């Protein structure tokens, strides 16, 4: 009629992905943007967003790189298998890492044209509730109209701009999967499970690794099993500074000089930040239209319905506030907005008993509930926990038939565990078909 | 004051063990009996029965070292890793497991008398309706009396008689797991999950295996499935001779001359055989007291309350007929048999939906149904299938919601995800709940 476009998302992630692919399905034309501004350190990569670019796939990649050398170094001789001269050549798994995530980039190329979704290679901002102004990439605008708008951006990493010479001289997982020069002694700083896997995969490479900690890991989880994590990583022979953080970064001769609130001056190799994301939203010129939006993590607000504080805009995946950071948790809510808003559909997203799974040294599966959370939301009175590397953690109800809440498994193959336990959630297990299983 | 005990077992493998101690945790005089019967190449060991002696545990480690191996092969040198002068040593790798083997022995030993269940090792053979026969291990008989008698034997592997030399000169899983000297050219009998495992494990570490099979492999499961991992077996370098078995087994140099069906005679170093297992009965004068056996297995006919033909005496474990051969699929038939026993318990033993998991070089786990058992069982119309190393079978009723009968999952882990979704089958899952999952 008299818009461009029924559908202009913005985003070329799994979230704004797999929403185009979805609104186009069932007939409307869909726009899509997606460009991926350069890291603090430069770096960029083709399209597909963050899960695949420089989350999900390169991490577990990674990962699977560190269990190797973690299984011959601990299991291989004592299964009979003898080797000489255990080698590790960093440049050979980035290329192979690299060279995965690029076949990527180009199987969802072919994917958008078979789509049949406009694709533009270009940063977009808002124009208007209604219109959409974007930079193809040399600065020229160009303006188009849609009926809805979708907010994907996702989020960053983020650094922290009042400590001197963090910006420049350290890196973030933005960076660390497809560097060229050896990670060396690394420095990462944070607790989230990003920065443990980091320093987790990089550890049983076999570098010098240490974790700056302002307070805990993994705070967001069961913190009996994080407590089991750290000290399993501990063993592997990761040091972890507790309480103290970097207060200033110097160069020194191809070395990074960090000064910790410790007083203490301990120069590192490679100095990576993990502290958190926070949402890509500040050039998507928002305050012009008085959005809802979070400026503690700068993500979108939105209702479970996915409506923005404007109703022809909306917001999916990382962007919105509360939403956790998976790709199939933003893939999911991407589907059902565009049933929402093209199929006239009438389910809504549900986010309960989503399973993440950290791939540390050591594994942690989670779904559900954590124990302290479960004890707020219910009380300790209300609330039973059982044990059932062979360490599983129940928690279940005590006033309902000890349905499960939540279960946390931290050993082998976590991932594949939670995963199974998920469903077995929503069917609202209880201990007492677990124990007669 | 009646009789010597209130519970008399003949049988210290896993179903055994749980029901004693089981019904010793609940005021039952107990008297258990184990003694290892050679095998037929004169190998014994401790106590705890098949699965921890010549079954799961170490068929589990050993695989464990062949998977190192297809890492190192396949993967490791993709990853950056690099080494030099990669061998295996098979004593090293018998050493380890049959030391942890051990470590179990002496764990379970200590763990009885820790629960006050007078243990013999002592071969027994029914007397009558609630005597039992048994003697010290020259011989002298010492009987005993018991209210209610439980027979958990379980089986030993069966070699052909027919065949010339075989029991002389081939090899069992009673034997593998603690060869002294390399297997070497190693000819596996049969198609079993034990036949395949093993061939499997010893391709993977590296020896000239060769599968001489009937007609099909894993007979049971879903063929579907049994097809791709026998192919992945095949292109992993296991060479399987189709519909082509030995009819005679010579001496020669170390070496055994195996003359096919084929008219064909080659020579290996190791023939083992994994044509199935029979029941380990012929030695306790059941047919005494007429009982009821399956002719073909040499099984106890079981009921579904563990019950024979003689009220006084029960069989459970691998002995009974009909009754899937799990370690923990004997404990819960052991442990409940014990409460209805002696805790007047209702409750019966349910079989339905358990899960297994087949370690060959490609991990297969299945739960529920086979498709060839779901058609026969439900009808072709009556039942859709849906599926997802990647791909997994959803067997499931189209007439009540599609809900899944059977789980067929051939991928890494097959195991953990075949374990996680069997309680979900359980909980009668759908296939609407798995694609909202
Ligand atoms: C190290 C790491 C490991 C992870 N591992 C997992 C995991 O194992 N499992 C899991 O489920 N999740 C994992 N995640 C999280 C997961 O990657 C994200 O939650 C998921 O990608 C969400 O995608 P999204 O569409 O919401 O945002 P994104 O994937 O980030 O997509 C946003 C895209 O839009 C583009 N864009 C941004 N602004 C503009 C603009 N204004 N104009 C045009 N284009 C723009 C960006 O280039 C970006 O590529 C991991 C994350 C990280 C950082
Ligand atoms: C190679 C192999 C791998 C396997 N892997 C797995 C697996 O991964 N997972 C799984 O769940 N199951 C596995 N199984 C099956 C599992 O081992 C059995 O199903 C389980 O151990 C059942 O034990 P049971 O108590 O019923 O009988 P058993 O374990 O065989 O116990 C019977 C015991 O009684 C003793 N006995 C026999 N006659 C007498 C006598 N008259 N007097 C005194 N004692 C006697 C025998 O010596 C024997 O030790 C495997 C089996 C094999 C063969």
């Amino acid at each position: 009629h008299t818009y461009d476009y029924d559908y202009v998302v913005i985003g070329g992630g799994p979230g704004g992905m797999a929403s185009a692919k979805e609104a186009a399905a069932h007939g409307a034309r869909v726009l899509l943007f997606d460009y991926v501004k350069p890291s603090s350190q430069g770096t960029k990569w083709g399209i597909g967003g963050t899960c695949v670019n420089v989350g999900c796939v390169p991490k577990k990649l990674m990962h699977y790189a560190g269990h190797m050398g973690s299984i011959f170094k601990l299991d291989s001789k004592a299964y009979g298998w003898k080797f000489d001269n255990l080698k590790h050549d960093w440049k050979k798994l980035v290329t192979t890492v690299q060279s995965h995530i690029r076949s990527l980039n180009f199987s969802y190329m072919t994917g958008l044209r078979s789509s049949k979704v406009k694709y533009i290679n270009g940063l977009a901002k808002l124009k208007d509730k209604n219109t959409v102004s974007y930079y193809l990439k040399l600065s020229k605008e160009e303006t188009v109209t849609g009926k809805y708008i979708l907010i994907a951006t996702g989020c960053r990493p983020h650094i922290p701009d009042d400590v001197e010479g963090a910006k420049e001289l350290s890196i973030t997982s933005d960076d660390i999967f497809s560097l060229k020069k050896d990670p060396g002694k690394t420095l990462v700083v944070g607790a989230s499970y990003v920065a443990l896997e980091c320093s987790g995969f990089l550890n049983s490479l076999g570098y010098d690794v240490t974790v700056a900690v302002r307070s805990i890991v993994l705070r967001g989880f069961d913190q009996q099993c994080a407590v089991k994590v750290k000290l399993y990583m501990e063993e592997q022979g990761v040091m972890f500074k507790n309480g103290i953080l970097p207060k200033k970064l110097t160069k020194m001769d191809d070395k990074i000089l960090v000064e910790f609130s410790d007083k203490t001056s301990e120069l590192y190799d490679t100095v990576l930040y993990a502290i958190g994301r926070k949402g890509d939203i500040d050039g998507l010129n928002l305050e012009s239209l008085n959005m809802n939006v979070n400026k503690s993590n700068n993500k979108i607000i939105a209702d479970h319905l996915s409506c923005t504080n404007i109703p022809s805009i909306f917001a999916v995946g990382d962007v919105a506030e509360n939403v956790p950071e998976l790709a199939p948790v933003a893939i999911k809510a991407g589907e059902i907005l565009a049933r929402r808003l093209f199929k006239d559909s009438d389910e809504i997203m549900d986010y309960s008993y989503i399973p993440t799974s950290i791939y540390t040294p050591i594994e942690y599966g989670a779904c559900g509930y954590s124990e302290e959370k479960a004890y707020e939301l219910y009380g300790k009175s209300n609330v039973e926990v059982f044990l059932q590397t062979c360490l599983a953690k129940l928690v279940c109800l005590k006033n309902e038939d000890n349905r499960v809440i939540g279960f946390h498994y931290v050993g082998p193959n976590a991932g594949e565990v939670t995963q199974g336990m998920a469903l077995a959630l929503r069917l609202k297990v209880k201990k007492k078909d677990f124990d007669n299983c």
